[PDB]
């Protein structure tokens, strides 16, 4: 158990040893922080539009100093340090990065405060925010069905923004069964399967050539909108949904229309008679709606910020639903010799793993205004299983926050696996 000093220390000298994007990106955004005084543009996205504002927000980021690095987490393209400031004020610098290491995201916030979890009631009442619905399920896989470790409210639908993608990944696993499609295949992007980020598929001109496999890998790990689209292109609505009721999903209803992201974003915040049309309309209507709003996007990602999710412009399942479409997916990826959607499904684990205690880690997180979600399946190397479903929905974006306060109560939880999910 390392002191505070010894933790420190250790994530200073790890910050400078880094070699890698992110070592990279986090040094550079820290040398912003602390330095006495173009070179912003190369290290950010082409399309970063806070370019104007930024020697601004440095300046305020600058004033709150100066910073000590107290904590460096690095994971893939995600990335928070730990800095304390005077007179023991804590904040966190995070970092998204996209495909080659350009930064995406970065914010400097005041600091996340999640404890060292003990028991089950230390997360419901670290978790419990007046206003926000939280669900928390937590069980074990077994041959004759799930030991339940913990549950507050899984039976409760709830909306979960990217996990979607896990069923959309388990239809496309089952056209690649039955020969319909190949992982080879060329998927082509056009301007109107162009989607917003989380994502980097967006950034590839018109008529860019991926694979299916590619494009299948960006939209699990990385959580790419513009891949998912894709996918749900090549497929067709009607596959993705026919696929439901099969991939574990309890009610199919409230997914039908399967929507894309594409068309949450331009529905959700695009012009409000359109998306009051949707909510006055049965299934058949909003199908008719969808088809007429095919398109390129007009809405931006600054238009986002109201919560839609309340309208069904969102994905919604329970936690029940969650369980089973990753227990369907760790059987797809057995019966897959080729080890294509292990692969695809363990390249993201969405925190630092200890690969001594388990041998594979799915993830997913979903995020939408007013929705946040994280889950993970957690096997060990005798093979025994765990999913942890972790769900939050409000009527206001600022009730939830960035999503680093659910990512760390599940960081807290897997750290003490063995007093709460394998005692
Ligand atoms: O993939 C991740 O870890 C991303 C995400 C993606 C949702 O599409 O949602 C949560 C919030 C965030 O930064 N996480
Ligand atoms: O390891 C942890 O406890 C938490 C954390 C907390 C931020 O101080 O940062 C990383 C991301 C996450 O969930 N981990």
């Amino acid at each position: 158990v390392p002191t505070p000093a010894e933790a420190a220390l250790a994530a200073q000298t790890a910050l400078a040893a880094d070699d890698s994007p992110m070592g990279d990106a986090a040094r550079w955004a820290m040398g912003l922080l602390t330095s006495s005084g173009e070179d912003v543009a190369a290290r950010f996205i082409p399309t970063f539009a806070a370019a104007g504002n930024f020697a601004e927000t440095v300046r305020e980021w600058r004033s709150k100093g100066p910073f000590t690095v107290r904590a460096y987490h690095p994971v893939a393209h995600k990335g928070w340090v730990v800095l304390s400031a005077p007179a023991g004020v804590r904040y966190i610098l995070s970092l998204t990065l996209d495909s080659s290491g350009l930064i995406r995201i970065l914010t400097l916030k005041p600091e996340t405060v999640i404890p060292d979890m003990v028991t089950w009631n230390d997360v419901e009442e670290t978790l419990h925010t007046p206003g926000v619905q939280h669900s928390v399920y937590a069980v074990r896989l077994t041959p004759d069905g799930h030991e339940v470790l913990h549950a507050s409210a899984p039976e409760r639908p709830m909306p979960t923004g990217s996990a979607y993608k896990l069923y959309l990944m388990r239809a496309l696993v089952a056209e690649i069964e039955k020969g319909t499609v190949g992982w080879d295949e060329i998927l082509t992007l056009t301007p109107e399967l162009r989607s917003l980020p989380t994502g980097d598929m967006q950034d590839l001109p018109d008529g860019t050539r991926v694979t299916v496999r590619e494009t299948a890998h960006k939209m699990i790990a990385l959580s790419d909108n513009t891949g998912a689209d894709l996918v749900a292109d090549r497929l067709g609505r009607e596959v993705v949904e026919r696929s439901l009721a099969a991939a574990g999903h309890h009610d199919p209803s409230l997914m039908r229309p399967f929507l894309t992201s594409h068309e949450v974003f331009e529905l959700g915040w695009g012009d409000p008679e359109r998306r009051a049309e949707w909510v006055r309309q049965d299934e058949a209507g909003r199908r008719e709606l969808l088809e007429k709003m095919a398109g390129v996007m007009t809405v931006r990602g600054s238009d986002l910020g109201a919560t839609v999710h309340q309208l069904g412009i969102d994905w919604h399942m329970d936690a029940f639903d969650v369980v089973r479409v990753l227990e369907g997916l760790l059987q797809d990826s057995g019966r897959d010799t080729s080890g294509t959607v292990e692969e695809i499904l363990t390249a993201y684990p969405g925190l630092l793993i200890d690969e001594e205690r388990w041998r594979r880690v799915y993830f997913k997180a979903g995020s939408s205004p007013g929705v946040m979600m994280f889950c993970w399946l957690l096997q060990d190397h005798a093979g025994i299983s765990y999913v942890l479903v972790l769900r939050q929905s409000a009527d206001e974006q600022r009730l939830i926050g960035d999503g680093l306060f659910l990512r760390g109560i599940g960081a807290k939880i897997i750290e003490a696996e063995a007093k709460l999910l394998s005692s």
